[PDB]
């Protein structure tokens, strides 16, 4: 997250860490036993670490459970990262608490100028890499249709959305991939791509949650 703040420790209790010997992508807690990332953070051998703050010291709070499964979406397409959205089911379900949550899926889709909360250990540079030890957040609007579209001409589907701001110095990054976008306490998105990282006129692009609610359930119900 470049030009975010410190949450503070468990200020974002469906925060997940995907680990596989080191930290590589977020993820969402939907419910005790089940996870929503990004199709791209897809490998095996992972490890999802819930009520995580500082990635490289166990401070307590956190609990390490390995995935069961992984369902990547089957039209994911890995070149224009069209449905972008992943499920991993924990071998065991998580102990909710007020630092370990899940966060609900939304009833209808945001509109542009609704403002969520990003987060994530991504990279904190747009020009180098810095990965922090503490959970990061950013707080920004999802972009009009056009203004999405206007930045990356030919590249945004009908399931993804743009949010952060054009002129640059706030943005998710590399690392923060597969996290959460929330709106007024809706998982609304999904931490996908950009051009760089909080560069001038190049804004997040985010999977459209609202728009995998069907299957997320079917899927889930089915497995
Ligand atoms: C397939 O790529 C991945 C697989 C697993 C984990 C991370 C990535 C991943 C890789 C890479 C690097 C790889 C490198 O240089 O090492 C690449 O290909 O540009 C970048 C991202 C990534 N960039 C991102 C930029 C933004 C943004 N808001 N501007 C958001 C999410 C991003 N995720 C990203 O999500
Ligand atoms: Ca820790």
């Amino acid at each position: 997250i470049v030009g975010g703040y410190t949450c503070g420790a468990n200020t974002v209790p469906y925060q997940v860490s995907l680990n596989s010997g080191y930290h590589f992508c977020g993820g969402s807690l939907i419910n005790s036993q089940w996870v929503v990332s990004a199709a791209h953070c897809y490998k095996s051998g992972i490890q999802v670490r819930l009520g995580e703050d500082n990635i490289n010291v166990v401070e307590g709070n956190e609990q390490f459970i390995s995935a069961s499964k992984s369902i990547v979406h089957p039209s994911y397409n890995s070149n224009t990262l069209n449905n972008d959205i992943m499920l991993i089911k924990l071998k065991s379900a998580a102990s909710l608490n007020s630092r370990v949550a899940s966060i609900s899926l939304p009833t209808s889709c945001a509109s542009a100028g609704t403002q969520c909360l990003i987060s994530g250990w991504g990279n904190t540079k747009s020009s180098g890499t810095s990965y922090p030890d503490v959970l990061k957040c950013l707080k920004a609007p999802i972009l009009s249709d056009s203004s999405c579209k206007s930045a990356y001409p030919g590249q945004i589907t009908s399931n993804m959305f743009c949010a952060g701001y054009l002129e640059g110095g706030k943005d998710s990054c590399q690392g923060d991939s597969g996290g959460p976008v929330v709106c007024s306490g809706k998982l609304q998105g999904i931490v996908s791509w950009g051009s760089g990282c909080a560069q001038k006129n190049k804004p997040g692009v985010y999977t459209k949650v609202c728009n995998y609610v069907s299957w997320i359930k079917q899927t889930i119900a089915s497995n």
